[PDB]
């Protein structure tokens, strides 16, 4: 195609829950984020890299949370979309 390739791979990381208490029960299946990166990795794994949602501030309900991707060594993060994911945190404590 081109003489010099752009060399900008798109890393697909799974979204996980970090610092997530059991009080905040995610009933939303966790999707995957597709980050455009300036940096080539024949060794680095997309299972080695993860994108997490910080649930330190456990706000129950359908709430928008930021997809926080772990910094990639020697590789630039260009995109982080979907940048925000709407996750429904359900109460693990109910009345009835």
């Amino acid at each position: 195609s081109s003489q010099t390739l752009d060399r900008d791979p798109t890393l697909t990381l799974s979204l996980i829950a970090k610092n997530t208490p059991a009080n905040s029960m995610i009933m939303t299946k966790l999707p995957s984020v597709r980050v455009k990166t300036e940096g080539y990795n024949p060794s680095i794994n997309v299972n080695e890299l993860f994108a997490y949602v910080d649930l330190s501030g456990s706000e129950p309900g359908e709430h928008d949370y930021e997809v926080k991707v772990e910094p990639i060594p020697n590789i630039k993060i260009v995109e982080i979309s979907p940048r925000v994911v709407t996750l429904q945190l359900e109460h693990h404590h109910h009345h009835h």
